[PDB]
């Protein structure tokens, strides 16, 4: 069920052994020695990766290395669709702005931090959650010259359990991380967006990097003189495969969970956050898809923006499915009723008062939060011309020296970014008319961004006329209209420009609401510190995990499918047969790499096929994962690598609030399929020879 | 492969059926000289199957089989189709006009008799051996003069089987007083509506209840208040034992058509002409229609039925093409015919090879015409509503060119215009369908082969399909009400003769009939060659492990209650539950609304003896029986011959099964008799129906 601190491995090891863990506790995590933990990295700030050779080879997801593959892709060498295989170390490609982070040491500093916080005075100081304050405390504990005396090392303190527990991490950061290997996009992103959040899955979602360092294996920025890192620990690769019910475990960096939501917060998340996102994105996506299906040129222009909107749309459909069908609200009521009853028995009313502060804060902000999500989904991300240019002060002064031309030239640049290759004013007008029609139905006049009152006042409720007028009269309405402005620019034109006044007033309302709502965060944070303290004192720090906060966690469970619905079973394992049956040459998302087809047709699976002679692609597990777990190593009972986490099924997204044992799975690319693609598709034998592959 | 067997073939099959789990004795299932379970099976209303389930003539069939009857008794006041219908007394059971139920009283092999008669050959290429007229003449001859009057309610029919190598005479007993007794609400009877058609898993309670009435003697009689329920020879016992994975199941009913003896060439033709054209042309039409329906709620209401009617055979063609591509249908027919050619050479009889060569050469020869025929039928005849706009008759053109016969000919033409341009017709939607269909049609059909009027697109309108179509509606008498009324006020023959919509409809129907007439001569040589082909197959492999094509005659099929894997890592089980109904519930989608009395039953777990051992409420199951169109309403029997369900659908993955049974994909979709009884009991509250049935533990 949980995402456990490395500190909590002692407490869980017995349970883990019962479930079939075979390795010694300290080979998995040793607080004062080298352990398997030392082979796990935070990859590029948002993913997990793992070291898989004694020359610093790193596996992570294809979607995690996507930006680095694309940044090295040209018309000449298109690595994004052809894939990339460095045939010698010297051909591995440097990456600007990349990091991998090792967790060198972890320390409980809870008492240290609570001692320091007693120098407060102000009882509702938010210093106990402030990264600046906790960094001051980290530096004090580490030393004034720590990073100078310990090259490559830094320290960080983070709050857990709502501020009831503090850990200090000693981190080692490398920034010379080179692209070694990537499958073609047809494999790395086979389902593309259609199979996002979907099990069964057939995606070979991996890419390969290498950590470089100085002659001593100490971090250094890119240099021709850097050499592969010789790490203290790397994963062995298993070719023994998985069977239904096999023990599996993951280490990685889950981003965020909401395991201590009150019932009132579940209702809020459903009825404001989720319902508004779902309603507004469905309107936006409906207009966009009509327009994409009618015009192939609009399809090419709007396809990335359509997919970008669909991704969190799907997550929200999945979350609301959990709220409706798995009793998330009811289970949090039960949790808080049980605490309140226990606090009544003990004669301590602070737990009931804490739950009541949370309910009262949620109820008080309901209207503001609804108006925020309506403007953010409806307009800020719903309407492209919400993000049209707004003149700075350094521009309006300059228009009224003769650096008039500098101001125009800056605004021109911003206009061209807004009205770029992928912008259609006609599509944006149709989307705007549909989104504004919904917004104006849901937000009363007295709550409208100032400019949107003109719909009632000037335009007699005609949303189409209001939108038509914004584009007819705006200097950003068309290239011709801007060039007329740029020739005879006056500050009076800009100050009265309908698109500028639109963009200004919707962004004013958005910030006004943001600023009104941020105060309501703190009483909930403070009440949560007391709430979670009560939950742990009542039920113990043993069957209820601290919310994810982008720190190293382990999770364990089994290779197991699930039943999505009556009379339907999804198994634990997909095969290359599943790729071939999805092949559709005319649908760019489901194209199959010819070498991979050939490999399938000729059953050229070598040592990577299963018992049956069938070629595995992916499996799913009852491990507890969330965003941040993307490139996480999946381990054997023996701690050998059996795959790479890359997704989770939509039925499981509500698992950030309440783990769903019968529906929530981690979606994992089989390491056997990873090696097959390297070997038979990449022809990159040196990478196989460099890894340690166990019979 | 796994078959639709003649009742005659039960003898030679019984042993295999027994080792598959059949317990009941052979002559309790079918006895040619006595009462058997065969006597409880009816052809329901010409197309469906039903079964007698009481000694007071109660009949079960599907909801979709009893739909029109349920609807014809529905008003705003008592909407039976929405709320269901539960006659609390026999007297309250509603008569239906134009209904029948046909019992198969006797079946007889008359092969020798028909072959003896056929020898009075003039022409050796005579198609009389398949002519229903000629076989009716041979049946009347054999049955006797005035058999009609000498045995009221009885009738005789001879049918050809195995391409004219086997003939059966059927004695049929027909009842026409068949009363509506019971129906679930539409929300149960067609729960998935069209979304779940051809879909497993399936959660539809597809049943309705009738009663056969007769005279005092239990002889057939038209409706009269004097008629009394039929006391039948035989009815089904109902089982509450239920089903488990791998249980024996069998079906009897009236499968309509199969093509089990297609050559490889005929499979290629079916795929590349019939199915690819229907798929391509209906995808164009459905695409335009859906965009118009989604943009305008009024068009949605107007075009919903037309959209749905287009989709049914669309989905079938997609399933059928999937089987051809993925299940080796073409390769298996090629192997079957290569087998017979090999055996033929060793017998020193080349006529088998000559017969397959005749079919291949005929299929090859007619390819171009048949492509043109499907293109115009799918593209225009079916594709474009204004293809079926009024055409003035010979006698209406004639009558318009000195009397008050003029106001007669104009009123005939107004009724046909009003029928075409009815409350569901949008000229604007039709113009957009027509532009897309004609563009595809004109791409595929060269100028030389176009209906004469479609030549104007090139010659008059410089290739502008939109202009051509705009012009038809602008200037045509039937382009709008105003334009017709203007014509009706001052009608000329010369107006109609040059009307562009008339010339279009006329022109496309001319070409449709020309292609049909050119294609007909190719049927006969394939039919005679098929007589020889199937003759050879029977002689080579025996009348044992290859069944005759369906031909709407009574057949039995057996297999097991078993799910299947549609694709990698996906398994569908053998049994759906009421839980699956609740999972699909969607109050804002008329297809997936859940009856409140049924939701309460689920919530209270009020299932009585109808729930399975685990206390789950079963809804539907699926079996490896071999069914097709015509098997709707068919009784599904236990190993002991007790009713365990009603067949009601088949999964899309199994539609290629009309050419080649597909053991790992093809399933009969069956409503669980336990769910039928639950719905009668706890939704209809119609206890008298339960007491009238014979229910075994
Ligand atoms: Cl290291
Ligand atoms: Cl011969
Ligand atoms: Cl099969």
């Amino acid at each position: 069920e949980g995402m456990w601190l490395m500190q909590q491995l002692g407490r869980k090891y017995a349970q883990m052994k019962e479930r079939g863990l075979k390795m010694k506790e300290y080979d998995l995590y040793n607080p004062n020695g080298t352990s398997l933990k030392d082979a796990v990295v935070l990859f590029d700030g948002g993913c997990t990766g793992e070291v898989v050779s004694d020359r610093g080879l790193v596996l992570t997801n294809h979607h995690c290395g996507y930006d680095m593959i694309q940044a090295h892709s040209t018309l000449e060498h298109n690595y994004l669709e052809n894939g990339f295989w460095a045939m010698r170390e010297a051909d591995e490609l440097p990456n600007k702005d990349i990091s991998v982070v090792f967790i060198d040491k972890i320390e409980d500093v809870t008492d240290y931090v609570k001692k320091e916080l007693k120098a407060i005075k102000d009882p509702n100081s938010m210093d106990y959650l402030s990264p600046k304050y906790l960094q001051k405390l980290a530096d004090k504990k580490a030393g004034k010259n720590f990073s100078a005396k310990n090259p490559g090392l830094s320290v960080e303190i983070k709050a857990f359990y709502g501020g009831n527990l503090y850990l200090m991490f000693t981190k080692k950061t490398y920034t010379d991380v080179r692209l070694v290997g990537a499958p073609p996009s047809s494999i790395g992103k086979f389902g593309a967006d259609t199979d996002n959040w979907i099990w069964p899955r057939h995606t070979g979602d991996f890419s390969i990097f290498r950590i470089y360092a100085d002659k001593n294996g100490n971090p250094a920025p890119y240099s021709e003189d850097n050499v592969p890192l010789k790490p203290k620990r790397f994963f062995n690769i298993s070719l023994g495969g998985v069977q239904e019910n096999d023990y599996a475990m993951i280490m990685g960096f889950p981003g965020t969970t909401h395991r201590y939501f009150t019932a009132s917060e579940v209702d809020e998340w459903k009825s404001i956050d989720n319902d508004i996102r779902i309603r507004m994105r469905d309107i936006r996506q409906g207009v966009m898809l009509r327009e994409m299906l009618a015009d192939p040129q609009i399809k090419i222009m709007y396809s990335a923006k359509y997919a970008a909107s669909q991704n969190a749309y799907k997550r929200a459909i999945g979350a609301n499915w959990a709220i409706k069908t798995r009793g998330l609200r009811q289970n949090k009521q039960a949790m808080q009723d049980r605490l309140i009853a226990w606090g009544a028995k003990q004669g301590t009313p602070r737990y009931e008062e804490a739950v009541h502060e949370i309910d009262a804060t949620v109820a008080k902000r309901a209207d503001l939060r609804r108006r925020y999500w309506m403007i953010e989904e409806g307009i800020i991300r719903g309407i492209e011309f919400a993000r049209s240019p707004i003149p700075t002060e350094d521009e309006t002064k300059a228009l009224q020296a003769s650096a008039r031309k500098e101001a125009i030239d800056k605004i021109r640049t911003r206009y061209s970014k807004f009205a770029n290759k992928d912008y259609s004013a006609e599509v944006d007008k149709k989307v705007a008319v549909a989104m504004l029609t919904e917004y104006l139905k849901e937000i009363p006049y007295e709550n409208l961004p100032l400019h949107l009152r003109l719909v009632k006042d000037r335009f007699a409720g005609d949303v189409q006329a209001y939108v038509d007028d914004i584009f007819a009269r705006s200097v950003f309405g068309s290239e011709a209209q801007f060039d007329a402005f740029a020739a005879v620019p006056s500050v009076e034109k800009l100050a009265e420009d309908p698109m500028v006044l639109f963009a200004s007033s919707v962004f004013d309302e958005y910030r006004k609401l943001y600023n009104e709502l941020r105060p309501y965060d703190d009483p909930i944070l403070r009440a949560q510190r007391t709430y979670i303290a009560g939950l742990l004192e009542m039920d113990g720090d043993q069957d209820q995990f601290p919310d994810a906060n982008l720190t190293l966690r382990f999770t364990y469970g089994q290779v197991k499918g699930y039943s999505p619905r009556d009379n339907v079973y999804y198994g634990h394992q997909t095969t290359l047969d599943g790729v071939m049956e999805k092949e559709d040459p005319d649908n760019w998302e489901f194209v199959v790499d010819p070498k991979l087809k050939a490999v399938y047709e000729r059953k050229d699976f070598g040592r990577y096929a299963d018992r049956s002679g069938r070629m595995p692609v992916a499996f799913c597990a009852t491990t507890h994962t969330t965003g941040g777990n993307s490139g996480s190593p999946v381990m054997n009972a023996n701690g050998e690598l059996i795959g790479l986490n890359f997704d989770r099924n939509w039925e499981g997204v509500g698992g950030d609030i309440q783990y769903l044992a019968d529906y929530q799975r981690s979606i994992i690319v089989d390491i056997r399929y990873v090696l097959l693609v390297i070997d038979k598709v990449g022809g990159c034998q040196r990478l196989l020879d460099e890894m340690n592959i166990v019979p």
